[PDB]
């Protein structure tokens, strides 16, 4: 009923398989590397998950009962990680195809200039995650465990690590129902060291300055380096 | 000319001698973890920073004029140029065609040895040190460069004319110096431009993974020259 609620918060947050929008879409990407529409992409892509993930979170059971400030810090931490764990197993890194929460379909080449490296980096993670093949209860699972987990500054630590166990209880439960589970596990690591390479790109940008980021994520930027 | 000759004083006693080279740390042949760096490669990293800044700031005190600019400006122009004149000191000075980094202490340090604490940005360096020793600079002519990327116009000097007066003064010892023995030079300071931007994105990084803390003056310049 956790499980069923986690899985029920998922399947809501994202695009039907009808809902997919493939209009933008190109097979092949002519040639000709970083100019304001670039930025400006990246920055729409990102920010098109901001309200989905806020949704999503409040329908995980607990979330809503952890104090507003220890939301809004676990929401504002996780963000990054959140973004591309979701669009790593929504995407098809066996055809560089992207697929973001509207359900815009890109081929990778269309948003490598925004991105930079990072995108590469993005596939492989979503490569190695799809290798796992890990069913959509063990991942609504998975995802509420990047959002709820220890950050330095919440008000009440011990009411996060209680929801994360509950949530961990009811993954183990799932995963034997069906060292699998520690591979699972191992994907939170590699994740939280991926979105270092956001926060490298958010820098970049901000220095480079084509297109300031909007304040949104100009403020998660800020609030989440410990300086 | 006077200037000149000076300008020629204060650039060779700010490096090393072909005899004060320390190879006491060299080594032809590490086998490193790439893209990753532990304390001890962060630390050196701010180090080699620490020790190029206090070897510019003493260079600076002999450039006729600058020690007479306003404290608040001789500041400025230091922190606004340090990156810049640490890169184009370091690619001067060093050895690409052995990928042989020498720092201003006389340190000779193996690219594969500082790949850890500098990341990409050493091979990048490298790549310009290749690009700079094609033009073939003469020693006049790089220490009329050296000191035209300190005394520049900046935001936030106190005295402007005066930086500008002392930048023209520079210039016309350069342009009579090239005259003296009778464009390329000057289109490789974008490029130069660029590996500022890497060096403070390599900071960026270690300031996020923070193994061991920036040391204060060189967190300073780092955030001074960030808009934001
Ligand atoms: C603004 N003030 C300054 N300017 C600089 C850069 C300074 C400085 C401080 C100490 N030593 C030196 N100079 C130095 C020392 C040793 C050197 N060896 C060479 C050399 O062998 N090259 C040949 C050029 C051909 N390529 C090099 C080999 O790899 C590829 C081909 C130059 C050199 C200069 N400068 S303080």
């Amino acid at each position: 009923n956790l499980l069923t609620s986690l899985v029920r918060a998922h399947l809501d947050s994202g695009p039907s398989t009808a809902k997919l929008d493939y209009s933008k879409f190109q097979e092949l990407v002519l040639p000709h590397k970083e100019d304001a529409g670039d930025v400006q992409q990246f920055y729409d892509l990102l920010s098109g998950s901001l309200e989905v993930i806020r949704k999503w979170a409040e329908k995980i059971p607990g979330f809503a009962e952890l104090s507003p400030a220890d939301q809004d810090l676990l929401l504002e931490s996780a963000f990054l990680e959140l973004f591309i764990l979701r669009l790593a197993y929504r995407s098809k890194p066996g055809e560089g195809k992207l697929i973001f929460c509207s359900g815009l379909v890109l081929h990778r080449l269309q948003c490598a200039r925004g991105f930079g490296d990072w995108i590469d980096s993005i596939l492989a993670f979503s490569r190695s995650l799809h290798s796992l093949l890990v069913d959509v209860p063990a991942f609504a699972c998975l995802s509420a465990l990047v959002l709820i987990t220890d950050r330095h500054g919440l008000q009440e630590p011990r009411r996060v690590e209680e929801l994360q166990n509950r949530i961990a209880s009811c993954l183990k439960e799932h995963v034997a129902a069906v060292s699998c589970l520690s591979r699972l596990l191992g994907k939170l690591p590699e994740l939280r060291t991926l979105c270092t390479q956001g926060l490298q790109r958010i820098f970049y940008l901000k220095l480079e300055d084509l297109v300031p980021p909007p304040p949104i994520i100009d403020k998660i930027f800020m609030d989440t380096l410990p300086f």
